[PDB]
């Protein structure tokens, strides 16, 4: 579901580097 880190920038840095799963969190 993500598409790069701007798309993701509320997580603090991605759960593993843009995205994982199809779903955004930080780790």
């Amino acid at each position: 579901a993500c598409v790069t880190h701007e798309d993701c920038t509320l997580l603090c840095y991605d759960t593993i580097g843009t995205c994982v799963d199809g779903k955004c969190k930080c780790m």
